[PDB]
């Protein structure tokens, strides 16, 4: 009996998602938890970037409150930051990315959505709202001819939410295996094993 609304984040909206993100993501994600990534404006400057994509979703509480977003921003086809800790999460993405081409699967799909930025309040875990707000991108894809949606989770916890809506793994880093330079830059909490790049054909 907590009722939430799932709303278009607007571009005034920047400041209420990032004071959410700061209380939350910023401090729970496995990554940021690991590295106990502080005060970030490159994290702020980068959740904000796919706002303008107009395919980013917030849960709104009875009060008004945002309890959970999901920042998606359009991806495309591959052709030929002074923070220092999430410079190392920058770079385990840059990674992933030399490692991993999601257009390899999909070779006729030249735009694919990509889901960003998610996070939930933890007040409001166990009830779904991830999965919500995963669900209204897929009214997005349908107006806009998006075949395909594109999550790399860095939490087990998000790839279940991706695993309930039939989205499958279709790559997976261990974390214990990411050594750039021969050496482990990052062991987050089990169950949080590794990178769970995960897609769906919506
Ligand atoms: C990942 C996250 C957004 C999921 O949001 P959610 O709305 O709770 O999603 P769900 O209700 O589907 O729960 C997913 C799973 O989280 C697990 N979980 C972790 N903590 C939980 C808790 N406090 N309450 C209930 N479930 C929890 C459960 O295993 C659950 O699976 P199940 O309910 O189907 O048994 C949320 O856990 C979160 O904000 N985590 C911290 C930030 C983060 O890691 N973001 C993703 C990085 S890719
Ligand atoms: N998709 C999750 C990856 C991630 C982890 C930490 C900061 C920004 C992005």
């Amino acid at each position: 009996g907590s009722p939430y609304t799932i709303e278009l984040i607007q571009p005034e909206d920047g400041e209420a998602v990032i004071a959410m993100l700061k209380t939350f993501f910023f401090k729970d994600e496995p990554l940021n938890t690991f590295l106990d990534l502080g005060e970030c404006k490159e994290l702020e400057k980068y959740s904000l970037k796919p706002l303008p994509d107009n395919c980013s979703y917030k849960a709104v509480n009875k009060k008004g409150e945002i309890i959970g977003v999901f920042l998606n921003g359009l991806m495309r086809r591959p052709s030929p930051c002074e923070h220092p800790k999430f410079k190392k999460i920058l770079s385990l993405m840059d990674h992933v990315e030399e490692q991993f081409n999601i257009f390899d699967v999909y070779p006729d799909e030249e735009l694919i959505l990509d889901g960003k930025i998610l996070s939930v309040d933890t007040n409001y875990r166990g009830l779904g709202i991830a999965g919500r707000l995963t669900e209204r991108a897929y009214e997005y894809m349908r107006e806009n001819g998006i075949n395909v949606y594109h999550v790399l989770c860095s939490s087990h916890y998000s790839a279940r939410v991706m695993e309930k809506l039939g989205f499958h793994e279709v790559f997976r880093m261990q974390f214990a295996d990411y050594k750039p330079q021969g050496e482990v830059v990052f062991k987050p909490a089990a169950p949080h094993v590794g990178i769970q790049v995960m897609a769906k054909e919506v």
